[PDB]
């Protein structure tokens, strides 16, 4: 047994599916209330914007996505045929057959972070002000990854604040989040460590370039002891992604050059995981701290 | 179209039709319409939030397929070895299809809120006496590609399901069209409650919806958007008979195959009706209006 597996009865039904879970009401509050406290860490001049679970495949495609997490993208398929081939895959299925043999890719998939649909936006409105932008995303997002873990799901809820500017600009903001986001943390009464780390990227061709990533520090994460402390769970991550993005959308920073993004991301789940994990399933016994820091009443 | 000014302060182009990012004004709107939805929550109510997919066999199982196939949006995967995948990719990288390579997942993006809630129920054993209601969302999709704002592909969909006797679903239809039409009045909004049809696909199809709309399956609550002659449906009540009953094998407290029915509210048609109808400037908003949304 998982150390995680005793908080499911409280906290989720199942869907029939692995990391596909409903949420209770219990599970739902402390989500909501984690939500609201890291919108009230919100910068001034922070554009907030609200992503539905499913994006542009062609964005997706030409962010690189494919080359880096072929394995982890959910598409959206369809019956995208004539009345006459729609209405044979149907009967099929009543003959006990299978009907998605008649499945086509839409032009959609299920989105895999809350970042990737702000990039075309900023670039689609000019050169950026001296300073760059600051964004507040968030999205339910989606990585093909079916497992009984309670802290690795299929569907979750990811929120970020994105940055894009010049290479001073992204960098200030990681250092400026590096910071708070620990003292949010420290605030939840969570035991933490913020390390190196590296995207799963996959293949034998990802192993070299998450080696590169990690030790040109191009990502940190919050990581927080759940199963075990010699495997914690990055609960948040903090990635600088140089020009990637900026070269890819062609938005241009104060210096004319090719705008740098970074993006601190909060795992909404994985937090609120690691909130009942920590403090258990009873809020009325939860520190005085974290309890007023949540908005409920402290005492 | 007359909704088509909204969308600069509401709505960010995603490059999808019906697929949009949603402001900081619409979304406030959207969570304080959420907030009055749970404020009418009767008492043994149990609430349940949904992701954006669930189970494929689970809705394969409830009959959507054979009703609107055309509308189901299904989770893929590249679920083949490492070999596979890399060369899928590779011919992507050489302006060829890495789609070939897709198989489906036991996955489908939700097409409406209720769907999962009724095997949860049955796994419970026979319904206590009075049944039981359940108050569920989620983020729900519908392959219907439009440039309307209140046609979308992607929207939230909120929910109380009755599950127990004809009586029970009969009490809780009443009850609940009663108080939908004091919400909306509340809202300040224009409408009327009608007779109504689900949008099934092909000529077969056709006569299912002649059909649903002669018995008294489906009602809606119609808000005019784009003209008072062709009105949207922001709620509806839908009465299922014992259709998720004896496909999942719920027994009432008399040991019958169990009723359900649904009072759904369209989240973001209800936003969007709530723009169209008293502006985009919150301070301009009824008093009444501002005070039961919170914003006074
Ligand atoms: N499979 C998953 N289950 C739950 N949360 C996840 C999962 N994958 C990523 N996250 C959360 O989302 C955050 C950002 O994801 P990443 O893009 O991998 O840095 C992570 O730090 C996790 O907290
Ligand atoms: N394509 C759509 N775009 C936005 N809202 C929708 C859409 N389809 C349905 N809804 C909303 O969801 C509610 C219930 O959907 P239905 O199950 O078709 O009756 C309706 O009352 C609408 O308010
Ligand atoms: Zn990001
Ligand atoms: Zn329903």
């Amino acid at each position: 047994a998982d150390p995680l597996d005793h908080l499911a009865d409280k906290l989720f039904h199942s869907m029939g599916s692995d990391g596909v879970y409903a949420r209770t009401a219990l599970y739902e509050s402390i989500v909501e209330r984690l939500a609201a406290l890291i919108t009230s860490h919100r910068e001034a001049g922070t554009e907030a914007l609200r992503f539905p679970p499913v994006m542009s495949r062609a964005q997706l495609e030409k962010s690189g996505y494919l080359k880096s997490f072929p394995n982890l993208l959910g598409c959206v398929c369809g019956l995208h045929g004539t009345e006459r081939e729609i209405n044979a895959a149907v009967s099929r299925f009543d003959a006990g057959g299978d009907w998605t043999t008649s499945l086509s890719p839409a032009d959609l998939v299920l989105s895999p972070a809350a970042c990737y649909p702000v990039y075309p936006i900023a670039a689609s409105r000019g050169p950026l002000p001296k300073g760059g932008l600051r964004f507040d995303v968030a999205a339910d997002c989606f990585r093909r990854e079916p497992s009984k873990h309670l802290d690795r799901l299929q569907s979750f809820r990811m929120r970020e604040y994105v940055c894009i500017g010049t290479p001073d600009d992204v960098s200030d903001f990681r250092e400026r989040w590096m910071v708070r986001a620990q003292a949010i943390a420290r605030d939840l009464g969570l035991t933490f460590r913020v390390d190196y780390a590296s995207d799963p990227f996959f293949g034998r061709v990802g192993q070299m370039k998450a080696v590169s990533q990690k030790q040109q520090q191009l990502k940190f994460e919050l990581l927080i002891p759940l199963r075990s402390e010699e495997q914690p769970t990055a609960c948040m991550s903090f990635n600088y992604h140089r020009e990637h993005f900026g070269t890819t959308w062609g938005i241009q920073d104060a210096n004319g050059e090719p705008a740098h993004t970074g993006c601190v991301a909060f795992g909404m789940d994985r937090l609120a995981v690691a909130m009942f994990h920590t403090h258990g399933t009873d809020l009325s016994a939860w520190p005085a701290k974290v309890r007023d820091i949540l908005g409920l009443q402290p005492h």
